[PDB]
């Protein structure tokens, strides 16, 4: 049997690789926040706790589950089985309520801007996270570890490992409704109000100008400099015709409004001088003209202040990675209520692993898309 042996070797290598990636990715996130004060924001306190739960899944949950399935039975005894099940459900429950914290915290920043942001400190973020881990422990740990003593008998036979009060299929489904389906519904409606609040005009023109200015700096060919120069110049004219939040509410004839438009008139003059050199053949000099643009922009940035579009996109990615990876297991629980043979044990293992995969791809939802995390990752990996 040369094939059944290769499947075991393939599974061990794939499981060990996923566990290793989950460990490294989440440690890099947690260490980056600790060593860089620029990453010590309220949002990253919630991501630190999220990466903290993902690290426990990669270290304990993934490895103990791989040993369980490869050997074919539970070899570590009943005590370690209860501790593993309790740790798995508490850490998972803390993740779900962590996503609820991120969703509600973002909801009150767009619906209560005159009240909530001033109440949004790292001490409040630490208390909400601490309360989430305490509530998760109280909900799952005593029931998983001590239900056998309440009923007075341990029905989990030797070599088996499962939650004892889940012997009733309807009980498992009620758990799926309260611990997964209801939270996902809440996070979906919360995001629906987030994207509708994002869907005012001054932030859209200034963000387009700054984003296309970076594209010129890191452009590989001549098509990326032409598209960025035109789309930025279009956004610069729409940002010039509008009035910024100026002090004292000054008329268009004021020296503040005249010099504000004059700052954009200098920028368009340098943009067309960069567009010229890009067509003369000095595409490298047009990229050197972007530094002159960044100087003029910085010389007249005192009239303006938004990365909130990226923040909303980041939350959606974190929520979708949670829904997509945890949905297959929960529909198996639903089908299990009326047809247990409809879900083979191989399908159960796959659905259980997909939930673990949520911890693997979670850092890639935000860390590999944020400019500050990338710079800190490079610094953590270079040899001093
Ligand atoms: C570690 N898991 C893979 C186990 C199986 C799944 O369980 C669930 O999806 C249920 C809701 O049906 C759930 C339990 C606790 C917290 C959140 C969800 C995902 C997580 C959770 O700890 C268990
Ligand atoms: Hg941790
Ligand atoms: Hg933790
Ligand atoms: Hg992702």
């Amino acid at each position: 049997s040369p094939y059944k042996t290769f499947e075991v070797v393939f599974i061990v290598l794939v499981a060990g690789s996923l566990s290793l990636v989950t460990i490294i990715g989440n440690i890099l996130v947690m260490v980056s926040i600790k060593v860089n004060r620029h990453l010590q924001t309220v949002n990253n306190y919630f991501l630190f706790s999220l990466a903290c739960a993902d690290l426990i899944i990669g270290v304990f949950s993934m490895n103990l589950y791989t040993l369980y399935t490869v050997i074919g039975y539970w070899p570590l005894g009943p005590v370690v089985c209860d501790l593993w099940l309790a740790l798995d459900y508490v850490v998972s429950n803390a993740r779900v309520m962590n996503l609820l914290i991120i969703s509600f915290d973002r909801y009150f920043c767009v619906t209560k801007p005159l009240t909530y942001p001033v109440k949004r400190t790292t001490k409040m973020a630490g208390m909400m996270i601490a309360a989430a881990w305490v509530l998760s422990f109280i909900l799952w740990a005593p029931a998983i570890l001590f239900w056998q003593f309440i009923v007075g008998v341990r029905t989990v036979e030797d070599g088996e490992c499962y939650i004892q009060f889940f012997s009733n299929a309807a009980v498992t489904f009620g758990t799926a409704i309260a611990a997964f389906y209801l939270p996902v519904i809440i996070m979906t409606v919360l995001y629906w109000h987030i994207s509708r609040a994002s869907k005012a005009d001054l932030e859209d023109n200034w963000e387009t100008l700054n984003d296309n200015l970076k594209v010129i700096e890191k452009a590989d060919n001549a098509a990326q400099v032409k598209d960025a120069l035109t789309k930025m110049r279009a956004a610069a004219l729409d940002a010039q015709k509008a009035t910024p939040p100026k002090l004292e509410d000054k008329s268009p004839d004021s020296p503040e409004m005249k010099d504000f438009r004059h700052g954009f008139d200098i920028l368009v003059g340098q943009i067309d001088d960069a567009l010229k050199l890009a067509n003369e053949g000095k595409v490298k000099e047009a990229q050197a003209a972007a530094e002159q643009l960044k100087t003029t922009r910085n010389a007249y940035i005192q009239k303006y202040l938004s990365r909130e579009k990226k923040v909303t996109r980041t939350i959606l990615a974190i929520l979708l990675a949670f829904i997509i990876t945890w949905a297959p297991y929960n529909v198996m629980v639903l089908i299990n209520t009326f047809c247990a043979p409809c879900i083979p044990n191989t399908v159960w293992t796959i659905g259980y692993w997909l939930c673990y995969i949520n911890s693997t791809i979670n850092p890639a939802c935000y860390a590999l898309c944020n400019a500050t995390f990338k710079k800190t990752f490079k610094h953590l990996l270079m040899c001093h």
